[PDB]
Order: structure tokens, then C-alpha cells, then sequence
């Protein structure tokens, strides 16, 4: 190719304000706050922001 | 290709004021505040925010 | 292909503003809060904001 | 007062994509792009975006 | 007061994707591009973005 | 006062991008790309981005 672009995040911008932010887990599984993320897997099974509580 | 775009964010803008964020987890799976992802998978499972609680 | 977009967001303003958020869990599973977020999967499953409480 | 706002911009969220933008001025005035300002003024004349060609 | 804004700009999120941008005067004024401003004033004349051409 | 703010600029996320900006002036008076700018006058008279010809 001549131009490409395959899991690209460009050209942001991002407030976050908050006064109290409070994250409780107890035996679980907790994802919180992504932000500007990218990826790109060839031949293989790819998760970005995956939570699973047992196995 | 000559321009191309695949999986791909761009030209956000994202403000987020909040007094008070409180998350409480009890044995399960919480994702919470995923923004301006991106991925590209070739020959796989793909998933951005996949919560799951037991298996 | 010469100017091609497959799984793209661009373009976006996003204004939150929430006084008091509150996100409880007990064994299960919750997605929240998922924007802007682009996918391209070629040969397998791929879900964005997928929940699922037991297997 | 207690909690007071005046002349006040707050929770603004803003994209701009322009391929080309092009301002041409011969002996004038021109006042372009004005965004998310405030003022608060006590005994005189307060002009925000305020244009005049001669006097 | 106890909580007082006055002339205040805050909480703001802006994006400019501009492939070209240009600008030519000839013996005018110009502003242009103000963001995110915010001034008080007391006796006395506040003006944010004044072009004149003259005078 | 207990908690004041005049002429305040706070939280500000900004992103420009430009491939090419130009700029020509010919005798007169340009004012371009003022963010973020807070100002407070007390007996005067305050002009953040006030461009004039001639006088």
C-alpha cells in the first residue's frame, strides 16, 4: 500500500475531571480508564480491555 | 491500496466532569470507561471490551 | 481500493457531565461506558461490548 | 454569594476538520475562530469579537 | 462569596485537524484561532478579540 | 472570599495538527493562535488578542 493506516487512534483530546474516583474488588476482575489504545495481531486472538472472573 | 483506513479512530474530543465514580465488584467482571479504541485482527477472535463473569 | 474507511469512527464530540455515578456487581458481568471505539476482524468472532454472565 | 457564575464557559467539547481554510484581508478587519472565551467587565464597554473597518 | 467564578473557562476539549491553513493581510487587522480565553476587568474597557482597521 | 477564581482558565486538553500554516502580513497588524490566556486588570483597560491597522 501506499497510505494505510490498520489500528491507529490519532488526533485526540480527553478531560476528565472528577472529584473522587473509588475502585472496590473483592475476588473478581476490574478494567477501568482505557484510553487511546490500539493494536494489530496477525495469527493470533487479541482482547483490549477483557475482564473474566474465573477460570 | 492507495489511502486506507481500517480499524482506525480519529479527530475525538471528550470531555467527562464528574463529582463522584464508584465501582464495587463482588466475585464477576466489570469494564467501564473504554475510549478511542482500535485494533485490527487477521485469523483471529477480536474483542474490544468483553466482560465475563464465570467459566 | 483508492480511499477506503472499513470499521472507522472519526469526527466525534462527547460532553459527560454526571454528578454521582455508581456502578455495583455481584458475580455477573457489566460493560459501561464504551465510545469511539472501531474493529476489523478478518477469520474470526470479534464483539465489542460483549457481556456474559456464566459459562 | 454562595456558589456564583458569571461570564463563565465550562463542559465544551470541540472538532474541527477542515481541509483547507484560507482568510484574505485588503485594508479591513476580520475576526475568525473565536471559541470557549468569557469576560466579566465592571464600569466600562467590553466587545468580545468585535470587527470595525475604519473610524 | 464562598465559591465564585467570575471570567473563568474551564472543563474544554478541542480538536483542529487542518490539512492547510493561510493568511494574507494588506494594511487591515486580523485575529483569528482565539480559544480558551477568559479575562476580568475593573474600571476599565476589556475587549478579547477586537480588530480594528483604521483610525 | 473563600474560594475565588476571576479570569481563570483551568482543564484544557488541545490538539492541532496542521500540515501547513502560513502566515503573510503587508503593512498592517495579525494576531493568530492565543489559548490558554487569563488576565486580570484592576483601574485599566485590558485587551487580550486586539489587533489595529494604523492609528
Amino acid at each position: 500500500g501506499s497510505k494505510t493506516k490498520e489500528g491507529v487512534v490519532h488526533g485526540v483530546a480527553t478531560v476528565a475531571e472528577k472529584t473522587k474516583e473509588q475502585v472496590t474488588n473483592v475476588g473478581g476482575a476490574v478494567v477501568t480508564g482505557v484510553t487511546a489504545v490500539a493494536q494489530k495481531t496477525v495469527e493470533g486472538a487479541g482482547s483490549i480491555a477483557a475482564a473474566t472472573g474465573f477460570v
